[PDB]
């Protein structure tokens, strides 16, 4: 009755359709009725060899929200783990042996699913690795979808900014792929383009996308406007002209976007949304980030819990 | 009602006078019956943007002691700043942080929303200063408190001066080198509220008639060398200068020291600045539960 | 309990006595938690040395107790280095915020010169990022009783850099104290197992041995523990193993154990790791009450 229970959740391609819908209904229902001794006595290992305040910030409190305890690191330099030449097999080996879940970000593409060899019966879930897959920053975008839109199917959605290198899209893009009718703008430098793995995917599913130079040719029909930022810690140095934002979203954008469009980030964001944003009712990166919490603490409730909420 | 419930405290002196007797009755009440269970349910940022590592941990455990989780980051290692502390305010039921640089404090008061906002540098370091004395000398009214090393420029010891002089019948002794005084607006105040006050060379020359000594730092930035070498031992205190102490006679500085006051007063019966930075606990306990909690403790 | 409220600095200070209360408790708290023994506890993980495995062993056993934790993972990252920061104020100060304290520091010493500072407040020592610490040969004893039925009459192997993995000095001593044990020193010359080890077991009439190799040993062994260099062991040397044989590291490891002997039934230091939880959850719940 609880598909998630002891899942690694590890990337968007191993969850079903059904596993998101299931994710988003307990956000909806703890968002309602919060649970704050669900998971009383265990031991969860906040293990951000990449740092990212933002997302550990996220996960630790929704662990707090449940009641569970938090032992981790904030960043691997503040660490003595590998500095005897020691794998991360044998690291999370021994972390594995000390609590009941592992949340991971790692700078390498895969060094999550490389954990999930390693943790024996200790679930780990990807809080991202390097450029490839970031699943929960996508549960969280889709409850905030959701919520926004009321539904899932049959959206308009524009992603802008960093498509290569940005692992939320890479998530987002095959989660809502999972879904009916939707349809998919990509603005986008040439150089950090939406990988080929995406587009033959939407292809292969008979998906509609397309690639446009600006955001104000898609403005007039899309519900979702998904920005990023470029991820300049992650580009090649021959990319480095790509390194500032070539799509800035201001207020003026807005002018002829629909009701119910809403601008998601995220975040953190450099200069391509512009703080004049920020004050509209379109703006929604805040609440976007505050949704974490629910669509986090869902997770972790499903994951640790074998009976549903 | 309690009048500190999600209010920003970012200053020491935007506390009315009610506030601070709030705040320090709380605080007693806290150290002599503990609640701890008061914060529970309750998720508390501590956001150490530049590491102040005794301070940290003195909140922290503040949070710990009334029930309360903690998340955040204890060192790095203006609009990302305000990205920050908005993301950050829709996870957490308030934010203590400290920050270097000029106004971050008052800043993320802009954008953290209904989330209060605790600047831990610094208000909590004036709290406990008072809440030791009042503790030790059973009032801070009618006290004779002597303040020695760099007045010019420590703020700890112009706002423990201006909080004291809201209290009644207080008289003070400065005792600084001549290139590092008070300052003349603090002397003002006093003057224009009829407050004594009078400055003093040496530590010896007071010693019998006073109750609170504060000690602070004379740094060697702050003079010459021909001047620091003459006169830095007139503002070093050491055992043998509590000979005359009264009884009641307590020693603080809000830490760290370095050479001001030698190790052989750690054990007389007068040092108290460990005692003092352990009622941190309980002045910080006092403003997070005030703040975070709608009703009073009864 | 004769535990209450003691500095714990180094194993050497625990008679046998005191070891069997420790190992008692852990076995206790093992087989019946006490998720709230700790309630109302805050405690101070001080690791001015980073050692991060070591860290969050401490942290989970003080949170399968109940207790809260606040601390510190570097120095680096602290204000401790700044002018009037020392270690005895701030040892002084922290003691007046939590009910114990763990530290780890890089210098020999250091946690036994914070007990002149700490007050009331019971010290127990992490190490200086080695494994020699009292919890890491406390775990190490533990496992050795818990997979032998025994801590006496062991036939035990050391194997690798005998000479700086100082955490095998402190086993030697804590198994010399026990009944009948047994050494078997397998080690380069460069790196033996120092003489006033050898002395000691000496003076208790304790049998050991050199050996140049851990197929001259293996089929008798009870415990095989290997050390990294501050030797390499394959799958296929233990096929003459006996049944309740257990591989022990007190880890990180390197090539010194072949990845190999990961999945074979004698491999036991992640199983070993995984005990420092009810080894420092026992130290804390009787340092503590
Ligand atoms: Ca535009
Ligand atoms: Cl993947």
């Amino acid at each position: 009755a609880n598909p998630l229970y002891q899942k690694h959740i590890i990337s968007i391609n191993d969850l079903s359709r059904d596993d998101l819908n299931l994710v988003l209904a307990t956000a909806a229902k703890l968002k309602a009725n919060p649970q704050p001794e669900l998971l009383k006595h265990k031991v969860i290992a906040s293990c951000f060899f990449e740092a990212s305040t933002r997302t550990r910030l996220s996960f630790e409190t929704s662990m707090h929200r449940l009641g569970a305890s938090v032992v981790g690191f904030s960043d691997s330099a503040n660490t003595s783990l590998g500095k005897k030449g020691e794998t991360l097999a044998d690291t999370i080996s021994v972390i594995s042996t000390y609590v009941d879940a592992i949340v991971m970000a790692h700078p390498q593409e895969g060094a999550a699913r490389l954990a999930t060899e390693f943790s024996g019966n200790v679930p780990v879930l990807n809080a991202g690795d390097g450029s490839n897959q970031h699943p929960t920053q996508t549960l969280l975008d889709l409850f905030t979808i959701q919520e926004t839109q009321g539904r899932l199917d049959n959206l308009h959605v524009a992603m802008v900014g960093d498509l290569k290198y940005g692992r939320t899209v890479h998530s987002l893009t095959q989660a809502l792929a999972k879904f009916d009718g939707n349809r998919f703008y990509f603005i986008a430098p040439d150089a950090l383009a939406m990988p080929q793995y995406i587009l033959d995917m939407l292809d292969e599913k008979g998906i509609a996308w397309s690639l446009h130079s600006s955001i104000e040719e898609v403005m007039a029909e899309v519900d979702i406007l998904y920005m990023t930022r470029v991820q300049k810690e992650r580009l090649d140095p021959s990319e480095y002209a790509n390194v500032k934002a070539q799509f800035v979203l201001r207020a003026s954008d807005l002018h002829n976007a629909k009701a119910n469009m809403k601008v998601l980030h995220p975040l953190p964001r450099v200069d391509e949304i512009a703080t004049d944003v920020d004050k509209t009712p379109h703006a929604w990166y805040f609440q976007q980030a505050g949704n974490g919490i629910f669509a986090r603490q869902a997770l972790l409730a499903l994951v640790l819990n074998r009976d549903l909420v």
